[PDB]
């Protein structure tokens, strides 16, 4: 039968790496393994699909496919968790990776409901680029200073950046 | 500083005694360690305090507690993890324990967010009672068949049983 | 058919307790389960048996026995390790558990082997009785003070005690 | 403080995909990071040194180095023990990836140790090619057949391939 394995983490964990590392093993297994992703080894190669829309994967012929990853989650909304349980109800092995919070530390749909209902889960750590310690969280930094509880995602020629921290030297600024 | 580690899986998994294992290695530190549920070493043991509201957390006194356990996490709403944030961003090392999905494998409140927001996250799986395969899943019966979806949590008079078992061994039955 | 899975780490790492929590997981499936030790749910129990010698456990009849967990592993020798080789070929779960390292901080015969052929390694942390941080050693104080690298195992009337140390604060006294 | 982290499996488990997974963090939290191996963010970068001998590490002056990656560890003798050691207590964080087993099933030196002595320990695994089931071993075929017991290392014109398999899809013929 099927099930599904959840990767995710901050930013700068590694998630999508991780997921492609998982894929690969399919691979040497010489199993048939796809990639969906928001918009090789001895002939045996991942399948990379360039998608927009969450309901874009049941176009797509799986019947022959044993492996399926959907990186950055957090892209699709809540129809995606739907579209996961029936793919692991059909018999496959689905891993999908996303952000677990965004730069305020708000969870990100739709990771919360997507862990609670996956058979595996696994949350990669960064590391601090203030400390060093193991960090869980995204800073945005907007001009040199951390970015306010209601900044837009959007901006036009702000100077922004992003960086890992630990919840310790994690801010955000009062609106 | 202080941080959250999620224990999460299936009725049978084993839940609470691994947030237990956690706990007793404050014990063993020296440090002062609680852990409050729904309602020793050398002179230090875990002080256990059995609530019936979230709220009741935040009339103790913690200011010198090291780590807080809080078991049976389902039994709370959302305000717990308001709690739970509140405890890290203070300083505490805070673990919970609590179901990740119902009977129906619907996500059991407040779970999900807990997981998105918490720096570790750790699901426990048990063993299937039908094949002996690793489990994520428990399974309801009423009278010796699986429940319905639309079954009510608490009846009268009627047989009832709870097994663990794996996705394909789950089974609930139409309404 | 059977593997093997390793669970290791310092003295106060709680890696019995752990052992336990995967046995009673076997409970609850209705499976058979025994543990071998240096010398219950609806009926099905964890048969406990005290044994001297590694090669005792081969004289017990395991053929009904589905899962078979060994505690304190480094009380034996190599020959353990072909014990439980035999018993995962022979389609047994089994799970060991034992010490990673002395207090001197050297490798504990026969883990090193063991974790090396296991199919799954846990190796548990404590908590640093100095400073909070995670653990991965075991501090022997012998009259308040390190236990120097050439002190014997056991001693006459020695003030003696052990306690989890992470690396920083872990200390071998010069012989 | 220092200390190490051990990443191990079979050949096909990808080890040295997660090995620089690890590393790649370093970069993004602006730590110096190095990778010693058998013989890119904002201007950071891994520097890749390629060796022939474990005691070529201690030549390079490391002073400023945060993270020391080691990729297949069991290229080198017993001598990298003591060399991981050293490093980890000079306060360097010290990565080593490498097989846990041989084609045989035989413990690959010096990874036993390593596991022993090491904080973390992760043991990854493939996917079996037989069955697709998780594998831990690594099956070596001879012109078609499973490789014999004492069959050697380096061959002249055989036909030779290596493949993922679990326990129970893994032959090591007799000699
Ligand atoms: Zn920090
Ligand atoms: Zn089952
Ligand atoms: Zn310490
Ligand atoms: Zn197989």
């Amino acid at each position: 039968s099927g099930w599904i394995e959840c990767i995710t983490g901050s930013m700068f964990s590694g998630k999508s790496e991780e997921l492609i590392r998982r894929l690969r093993r399919g691979i040497y297994a010489k199993q048939k393994v796809v990639v969906f992703k928001p918009a090789s080894h001895n002939g045996n190669a991942i399948e990379a699909i360039n998608i927009s829309k969450a309901s874009e994967i049941m176009t797509h012929d799986l019947t022959n496919v044993d492996v399926i990853g959907i990186d950055e989650v957090q892209f699709f909304d809540d129809e995606i968790v739907s579209i996961v349980e029936k793919l692991s109800a059909d018999g496959h092995r689905v891993i999908v990776a996303g952000l677990d919070m965004d730069f305020r530390g708000e969870p990100f749909e739709p990771m919360p409901k997507l862990m609670a209902v996956s058979e595996q889960v696994t949350k990669l750590q960064a590391v601090c680029a203030v400390c060093g310690s193991s960090s869980s969280r995204t800073q945005r930094l907007i001009n040199g200073k951390p970015a306010k509880i209601d900044d837009p995602i959007i901006l036009v020629g702000a100077n922004e950046s992003y960086e890992p921290r630990c919840r310790a030297h994690h801010i955000v600024a009062p609106s």
